[PDB]
């Protein structure tokens, strides 16, 4: 006889089995390590056990194999090796089978072939084509994770935040990473299959994708470092007139779609946290849990010198050069996975860096490193562990060169290295600061012997001082748009009654330290700092003084130094200032039903002096809609004026989605807004 076979179902309850629903249209998706249902319809006659002899193939690479663990072909039975196949019930014509992969089998695009043997000759042929994917909720996977509300927020949550502003004001942007928006997929397997790895040995790449460490490696690296073929083209001069302002982004979707459509040319301008961004589209879509961080006063791009030197004229302007500023904030992203590379007990949060730096021999990135050897202090940890640490834990000296000779030592007490290091909160809206998982707390005795695994053992404080404090204050909340006062807080607690001299300058900054001109200076020869006292000096920041030079990014940098001739004293004190953009007024009006309307009024109230002309309103969201939506406002907004307009959008996925929203206008960009909807059932 000969077997039939007229059919070949792969069922949907697949994809609610491996977490891979929404993933699951048009080709089965399922995660490495579990099984899947496979029922199979022949024509009049059903499976003979007897005289059939059916026996499984799949192979992966472009170059498959055996001992590549890229292809491998399994017999059919009902017992139980890894690769197996299994009947689990029959019935009328039908034969519904169950497969399991490994734990470790590389993922990709596999195409499964079926060895039909009814006898001597039989036919062999494709049953069709699965992806498989690094599967967290299985325990035998090196991305195994046992928290099920973290293996949520970590791989199957689209939408998100990433961590900006400063770190005396930090603020929380919304981010669609719609790994699982349509075309995503694909479109991430193919920056896998056109990256070095692959490209210089098909079989080696292809057959290494069943180690987290490795593709976490490959996606890293293929956002930015080396843009011979990567995704996104950094940009951070701030003239981004013939691209997308890297602010204005919100949400990777788009970027990689702008990947692919353009043939793989790399997307117009992108900085740090984009990439981190991206990254994190891409491994949580491959399966890996992730999570984008941001690190506030990032010791960024220095070499990874450990201790850091500025040299300031007489008024604390690094007159230095060629020399990195600290970022204002610096982001990556980690990824959760065990280390069968690493002597035990380096398991967990990897630290992965997409945003190349200036290295100890060139310029690529860095990661995947164990944080917990960030914090050990275990710098020999293989992937440029030694950044990472200079990242947290550098350490700077403030120079201020003398109108007659060398340089004096300052007093900083305002910078830190590695502050208030966030990332959202697993399965909340609110910030989870994980400053603690980098280093020790001060002080104590773990932290010195980290620092000594790391010889960084730079940490004598001078606690002795002259008498004297000095920080910025900013009294409330300032906003972008208007003037607001910043002072310079003085603290005496000397019996002397000193005479200083104090300057003040302030100067738009991008988030980056790229320090734009002077908003704003004032200079008091002749302060007089009477004993045991605080003097409040002011120092008038103007809208019309700052507007010209301001990055997306809102920050304004204020300085101040304060000189003590006599002892020829000097104090140094910085600080990063955020305006505050005006909030977006978010309505859902109408029943958030699947598959029914939804509508979204979004209003914005003009902040600025002056009007406001080609306003843009943009709106995307995993789950609220398939394609972004943009609305243009055809009048120019005046000063006072709001600005309002309505979206109709289509929910097809229930459950929770966060719309957000980002306002483009020609003197208020980048303006960002969010709102969690939950949608339920049309009934
Ligand atoms: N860069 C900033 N942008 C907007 N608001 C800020 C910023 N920095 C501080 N604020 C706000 O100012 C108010 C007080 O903050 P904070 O106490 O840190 O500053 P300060 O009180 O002026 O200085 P200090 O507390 O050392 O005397 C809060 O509303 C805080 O959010």
């Amino acid at each position: 006889e000969l077997v039939l076979e007229r059919c070949d179902l792969e069922l949907e309850t697949n994809g609610r089995d491996h977490h891979t629903a929404d993933l699951c249209r048009e080709k089965l998706v399922v995660r490495r390590g579990q099984p899947f249902w496979l029922t199979l319809h022949f024509e009049g006659r059903n499976y003979e056990a007897s005289v059939d002899s059916l026996t499984f193939s799949v192979v992966t690479g472009p170059a498959p194999s055996q001992e590549a663990g890229t292809k491998a072909r399994f017999p059919l039975r009902d017992a139980v090796g890894d690769w197996t196949a299994t009947v689990v019930d029959q019935q009328d014509c039908t034969l519904s089978l169950q497969l399991t992969t490994p734990a470790n089998a590389p993922i990709g695009l596999y195409r499964l072939s079926l060895e039909a043997s009814t006898g001597y000759q039989g036919s062999s042929f494709v049953l069709g084509h699965f992806i498989l994917l690094f599967n967290a909720w299985c325990p035998a996977d090196a991305v195994y994770l046992d928290s099920e509300e973290e293996r949520q927020e970590y791989v199957l949550t689209q939408q998100g935040f990433i961590y900006q502003g400063s770190a005396k004001f930090i603020k929380n942007i919304p981010w669609n990473f719609g790994q699982f928006e349509d075309g995503i997929l694909d479109i991430c397997l193919i920056l896998l299959d056109v990256n070095p790895k692959f490209l210089k040995n098909a079989g080696r790449d292809c057959s290494r994708r069943s180690s987290p460490v490795y593709v976490g490696r490959v996606g890293s690296g293929m956002v930015n470092c080396n843009d011979d073929q990567g995704v996104l083209l950094g940009r951070w001069d701030n003239n981004y007139g013939d691209g997308v302002s890297p602010m204005s982004w919100i949400g990777s979707v788009d970027i990689l779609r702008r990947w692919k459509n353009h043939g793989c040319q790399r997307v117009k301008y992108g900085q740090c946290w984009v990439f981190a961004a991206v990254a994190c589209t891409v491994l949580r879509c491959l399966g890996i849990p992730t999570r984008v961080v941001t690190n506030y006063n990032s010791a960024h791009d220095q070499n990874s010198n450990l201790l850091i030197e500025y040299f300031r004229n007489e008024f604390g302007e690094i007159q230095g050069d060629k020399s990195e500023m600290i970022w204002n904030f610096h982001c990556w992203v980690e990824s959760w996975m065990t280390r069968p590379d690493l002597q035990p007990g380096y398991e967990g949060w990897q630290a992965l860096d997409p945003t190349p730096q200036e290295k100890s021999e060139g310029t690529y990135c860095c990661g995947p490193v164990p944080v917990r050897a960030i914090k050990e202090g275990d710098l020999s940890t293989k992937y440029d562990a030694p950044f990472v640490f200079a990242e947290v834990n550098a350490d700077v000296v403030d120079w201020i060169q003398q109108d007659d000779g060398s340089v004096h030592k300052s007093i900083n007490r305002s910078l830190i290295v590695g502050l208030k290091i966030s990332t959202k909160s697993v399965g909340r809206d609110e910030r989870e600061d994980i400053t603690h998982t980098y280093k020790y707390p001060e002080g104590s005795s773990e932290e010195r012997e980290a620092f000594t695994r790391a010889n960084h053992l730079n940490k004598l404080a001078e606690k002795e001082e002259t008498g004297m404090a000095m920080r910025i204050r900013v009294g409330q909340s300032m906003n972008m748009g208007s003037d607001f006062d910043v002072f310079a807080h003085i603290t005496n607690n000397t019996a002397e009654e000193y005479v200083c001299r104090l300057l003040l300058c302030a100067r738009t900054v991008s988030y980056n330290g790229i320090l734009g001109p002077e908003c704003g200076t004032k200079y008091l020869l002749n302060l007089n700092l009477e004993p045991f006292s605080e003097k409040s000096v002011p120092l008038c920041i103007l809208y019309e003084k700052y507007r010209d030079c301001l990055t997306e990014s809102n920050l304004i940098k204020v300085r101040a130094l304060l000189v003590e001739p006599v002892i020829n004293s000097y104090l140094l004190a910085e600080r990063d200032l955020y305006l505050e953009n005006p909030e977006i007024k978010i309505r859902i009006l109408g029943e958030p039903k699947q598959k029914r309307k939804l509508v979204a009024e979004v209003s914005l109230q003009n902040p600025l002096p002056v009007a406001l002309e080609g306003c843009t309103f943009t709106v995307e969201g995993a789950g609220l809609t398939e394609e972004q939506k943009t609305v243009e406002i055809p009048d120019p907004v005046e000063a006072g004026e709001e600005v309002k307009v309505r979206m109709d959008l289509l929910p097809l996925h229930m459950g929770l989605h966060k719309l957000v929203v980002n306002f483009e206008s020609d003197k208020l960009k980048a303006v960002k807004g969010f709102r969690n909807v939950i949608i339920g059932p049309a009934l």
